[PDB]
């Protein structure tokens, strides 16, 4: 589990998002694994709004942060899952990394503040929802 809170919003994997989550909808995108959702308290995460290629991420399966160099956003294949079928996943970023299901949400930064989150893994590879695009999360 985990969520970004910034502003007025909640940043989750689409495939763990609640009822509160989806009864509160701001934005979904399937082929993202992102949703967003309002929530009544104000959020103090920062988003990172930059080009970085190297951050840390905490994966709860360990209880560790792990600092990791990643991939530029893109389009990936994703096995098919309880979820989601065979699909390709976008804006996805990879890394070499200890990832477990229950993983997803973890938080990914940089120097500049919150990347994405833990969303895709297995193989001794971890895979990251990115947000930095998403510039409507701070106006
Ligand atoms: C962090 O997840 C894992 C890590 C290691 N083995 C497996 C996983 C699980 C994983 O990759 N999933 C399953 C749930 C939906 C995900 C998606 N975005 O489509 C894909
Ligand atoms: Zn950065």
């Amino acid at each position: 589990s985990g969520a970004i809170y910034v502003g007025n919003y909640r940043v989750v994997n689409r495939h763990l998002a609640t009822h509160n989550d989806w009864a509160n909808l701001v934005w979904e995108d399937s082929s993202r694994d992102l949703l967003v959702s309002s929530t009544t308290a104000q959020g103090c995460d920062t988003i990172a709004r930059c080009d970085c290629q190297t951050g840390v991420y905490y994966c709860s399966s360990r209880r560790k942060h792990y600092p990791v160099s990643f991939s530029k956003p893109s389009l990936i294949f994703v096995e098919a899952s309880e979820y989601y079928p065979a699909r390709y996943q976008s804006h996805l970023m990879l890394a070499v990394g200890h990832s477990e299901p229950g993983d997803c949400g973890g938080i990914l930064r940089c120097q500049h503040g919150v990347v994405g989150i833990v969303s895709t893994g297995g193989n001794g590879l971890v895979g990251f929802a990115d947000v930095r695009d998403l510039l409507w999360l701070d106006e």
